[PDB]
């Protein structure tokens, strides 16, 4: 077994030479040779926890876009009775947004560029009534020449609006949508088109365009830039407790996004305003997001596919379902 870090990563003799790259989520994540075609890949080893891992494989294999992140193997010991440790192996990116934003200032260009692949892999994936519920830069990986790919599903589940609403005050809190600190479970597509609008601010500046250092804080930072909602707004906002915390607070004045982003194209700002809007039924959806003049450029549904179809237990039966899950790489 070649050890990296003081750690076992038994990757068998297909995958050489590991270098570490980093620690997701899961645990830690190593670039490797892949000898079977002579090219370098990521591979992460995993060690509830079992949830989130089961739920992201069985989504990532069953999609298949060139906006999504895939899985080319799964290596695992032969039996449950020896199976501990289990291997994803990915295709090797070169850095995330997050990485990027931090060094790089982004032209028009890149900017449109990344947005417009975000949109198109956000298209399938509700297609297919899946939310992501975690989009952030982080989870945007690139390639070397900006090729753009969608990670991380441990937090994905389908869309069920009829079952979405919630009290006040019950993913990363930056990229939340604001009706989950008030009335919603996020169960509806609106609050991924919520996180990508926040992506795309962050793009135009560089910096988190809603940095709440907690739950409220979160809110007030919202309100203080889109102003306070309005009465229609308001009334859909049914829950008592949510509605009376709202109106306790003082009136804030919309910040005009030509302000925030001065140099901004203006396109690019309507596109945001449509996005970052505080009610959810009034939030724009993708198909109309990639429609939009902004992206006219890249624009062209017959190349924007959708999915062929849309789609509590012991620990013991979870450690089997993904020994069933990964019996395919075998
Ligand atoms: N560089 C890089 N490439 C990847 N492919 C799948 N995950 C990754 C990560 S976390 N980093």
């Amino acid at each position: 077994p070649e050890m990296v870090r003081g750690q076992v990563f038994d990757v068998g003799p297909r995958y050489t030479n590991l270098s570490y790259i980093g620690e997701g989520a899961y645990g830690m994540v190593c670039s490797a040779y892949d000898n079977l075609n002579k090219v370098r890949v990521a591979i992460k080893k995993i060690s509830t926890y079992c949830q989130r891992t089961l739920r992201e494989i069985k989504i990532l294999l069953r999609f298949r876009h060139e906006n999504i992140i895939g899985i080319n193997d799964i290596i695992r010991a032969p039996t449950i009775e020896q199976m501990k440790d289990v291997y994803i192996v990915q295709d090797l990116m070169e850095t995330d947004l997050y990485k990027l934003l931090k060094t790089q200032h982004l032209s028009n260009d890149h900017i449109c560029y990344f947005l417009y692949q975000i949109l198109r892999g956000l298209k399938y994936i509700h297609s297919a009534n899946v939310l992501h519920r975690d989009l952030k830069p982080s989870n945007l990986l690139l390639n070397t020449t900006c090729d753009l790919k969608i990670c991380d599903f441990g937090l994905a589940r389908v869309a069920d609006p009829d079952h979405d609403h919630t009290g006040f005050l019950t993913a990363t809190r930056w990229y939340r949508a604001p009706e989950i600190m008030l009335n919603s479970k996020g169960y509806t597509k609106s609050i991924d088109i919520w996180s990508v609008g926040c992506i795309l601010a962050e793009m135009l500046s560089n910096r988190p365009i809603f940095p709440g250092k907690h739950y409220l804080d979160q809110l007030n930072h919202i309100l203080g830039i889109l102003g306070s909602p309005s009465q229609e707004d308001l009334n859909c906002i049914i829950n008592l407790k949510a509605r009376n915390y709202l109106l306790s607070l003082p009136h804030k004045n919309k910040v005009p996004w030509n302000r925030l982003f001065p140099n901004a194209d203006s396109k690019a700002l309507d596109l945001l305003d449509k996005m970052l809007t505080f009610n959810p039924h009034k939030r724009i959806e993708v198909e109309q997001a990639l429609a939009h003049p902004y992206l006219e450029q890249y624009y062209d549904p017959s190349d924007e596919p959708i999915a062929e179809a849309p789609f509590d237990l012991p620990k013991e039966k979870l450690k089997e379902l993904i020994f069933e899950e990964t019996a395919r790489f075998q």
